[PDB]
């Protein structure tokens, strides 16, 4: 399912995605850390905050 940024995250690391408000990211998935997920974003694939995307219903 897709979600779309509703607050603003800086990837700290490399595998952390930089989510940015209202950016889609594409086929964004639950992984195994609480409050981070996994999507396809700015045309790479890594984890973002689950606090800042909201699912696309």
């Amino acid at each position: 399912v897709d979600y779309i940024v509703e607050y603003d995250y800086d990837a700290v690391h490399d595998d952390e995605l930089t989510i940015r408000v209202g950016e889609i990211i594409r086929n964004v998935k639950k992984l195994q850390e609480e409050g981070w997920l996994e999507g396809e974003l700015n045309g790479r694939r890594g984890m973002f905050p689950d606090n800042f995307v909201k699912e696309i219903k």
